[PDB]
């Protein structure tokens, strides 16, 4: 009957001290002291400076002041517990503590969530995208208060238990800190709830979100406008054209080319061959030029020689040709025409763009984003009639400069090309930030919802091995903190820029 209280009394100044303790120690002072210097030198590179100003970065702040809360108050109170099994601080921060801690990472969460959202409706729906300063600043305290409400629970049921309930010598040598609930349903209740809210649903949100990201980013990582580039032509353009049509047997006229497989529903020759068939009446299409280049269905290929058997202003290439050629080729002609069914990507657009020729295109996949009004002309696909239009438009475009049109076109294929690198870093950055937060957060989550929920590890000589894994996974949700830092320091330039600055 008097078991417990019995054998509590004949090892209650059993000090049992781990071997490796220094090493739990010095690994807690180690991520406390980079989660400090690391997550200030956060704060100040985004504050000091104003292209830094972004809502994302404003969001990276909120999370870097949760980490500083985190590593300033929670983290010595959780090694002194895990290295002396002790709470040595009063009854009220025996509530305040593991509260913030709470709240922390709610707010760390939430606001990877929102950092996820805004980079979701960004890259997925550009449309609707908006992200002003003031709808940073307004959620985010939004966040906080969300989080300090929701966590009051925690706060409620810490209590700073000693010895035994219902026993009558009140001696002790230490006193701890833990969770005394009303019933037993209550705790599984709470602590089930917390790990879907603060684990289960916004990873898993945000897991689909930067799915459907990196799927629209996927393949897009631009081109290489050191080779793509005017520099390498040489003399002016309109000569480059005049030898050009002179090499393959033809006078000076305005000129359009196309460069893809033959496709009767991809690259849509089909529809270019149909337009020039369109074209061969009318008295406008002397003063057009036709170079068709590429290679694939036979039928196509007898289509295309025909007509350029026809017509002394159609040559037809089906021989391979090198990219060095293709560079001349886009830096020599008028006009380039993208005839395309569905092309999700448009490479041929910014090459040819960068090399000064200007795309006509149809309305489609990425040739929507790169070509705009000013850098080109757009067509709905799979339409002869109306591609021959936008071609009979091109030619009385001809008719004047030019010059600011494919400068326009350069300037538009680089800095799309660049922004879309970016996004690419900085996608791959949060991807990085959200990773290591769950593999962090991951093991207390599953010991947490095991401990509270499903069973408990309290029988026997189960504990000096779970007391173990338990500090460990305690080091490792400290160490997260630690973690955010680094990981802007070796995945964002300007945060290197900036890290760099401050000594
Ligand atoms: C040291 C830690 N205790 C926990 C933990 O069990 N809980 C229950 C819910 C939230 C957190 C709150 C808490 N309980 N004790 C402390 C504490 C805090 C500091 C010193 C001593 C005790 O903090 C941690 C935790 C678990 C799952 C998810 C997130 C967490 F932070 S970390």
């Amino acid at each position: 009957d008097y078991e417990d209280e019995f054998l509590r009394y004949l090892w209650r100044d059993y000090l049992y001290p781990k071997q490796y303790e220094w090493v739990l120690i010095a690994a807690y002072v180690a991520v406390f002291v980079v989660a400090l210097v690391g997550n200030t030198l956060v704060c100040l590179a985004v504050w000091r400076n104003h292209h830094m100003r972004t809502v994302t970065n404003y969001f990276i702040v909120n999370l870097s002041l949760a980490d500083v809360l985190v590593t300033a108050i929670c983290l010595p109170a959780s090694l002194l517990v895990d290295i002396t099994e002790s709470w040595l601080f009063g009854h009220a921060l025996c509530k305040v503590i593991p509260y913030l801690q709470a709240v922390s990472v709610s707010v760390a969460v939430l606001t990877l969530s929102f950092i996820a959202l805004d980079r979701w409706y960004a890259i997925c729906h550009p449309l609707l995208f908006k992200s002003t300063a003031r709808r940073a600043r307004g959620s985010i305290l939004g966040i906080w208060a969300v989080s300090l409400a929701i966590m009051v629970p925690q706060a409620a049921v810490m209590e700073c238990s000693s010895v035994l309930p219902e026993l009558a010598n009140r001696t002790r040598l230490f006193s701890v800190c833990d969770e005394r609930w009303a019933d037993d349903l209550y705790p599984k209740i709470y602590h089930s709830c917390f790990f879907i809210v603060t684990y289960l649903a916004p990873l898993g949100l945000m897991a689909m979100a930067y799915f459907q990201i990196f799927r629209k980013l996927w393949g897009r990582q631009g081109i290489d406008c050191s080779f793509w580039n005017e520099s390498y032509l040489t003399g002016s353009r309109d000569e480059r054209k005049k030898s050009l049509l002179s090499k393959f047997g033809m006078d000076e006229g305005v000129t359009f080319m196309f460069i893809g497989r033959f496709d009767r529903g991809q690259k849509g020759v089909d529809v270019l061959l149909k337009a020039i068939e369109i074209l061969s009446s009318k008295k406008e299409f002397q003063e057009m030029r036709f170079i068709i280049i590429g290679k694939g269905d036979p039928e196509l290929e007898g289509w295309a020689r025909s007509l350029e058997e026809k017509h002394g202003n159609v040559k037809v290439i089906t021989e391979m040709l090198s990219r060095e050629f293709v560079r001349e080729l886009y830096g020599s002609v008028d006009f380039v025409i993208i005839p395309s069914y569905f092309e999700p990507f448009g490479l041929v657009a910014l090459e040819a763009m960068c090399l000064g020729a200007i795309p006509i295109a149809s309305a489609v996949g990425g040739l929507r984003d790169i070509i705009t009004n000013e850098t080109g002309i757009l067509v709905k696909a799979g339409d002869p009639g109306e591609l021959a239009n936008a071609i009979l438009k091109a030619l009385e475009l001809s008719r004047s400069d030019l010059s600011k049109f494919r400068e326009n076109c350069k300037k538009r294929a680089m800095s799309f090309s660049k922004q879309m690198r970016a996004r690419r870093k900085t996608a791959k950055m949060l991807m990085v930030v959200l990773l290591v937060f769950a593999l962090c957060y991951l093991p207390i989550s599953v010991l947490n919802i095991l401990k509270r929920v499903f069973g408990m590890f309290r029988q026997a000589s189960d504990r000096e091995a779970v007391y173990a894994c338990f500090t460990f996974s305690h080091w490792l949700v400290y160490a997260n903190s630690a973690a955010n830092p680094i990981i802007y320091n070796f995945l964002s330039g300007k945060f290197r820029e900036q890290f760099k600055a401050a000594f």
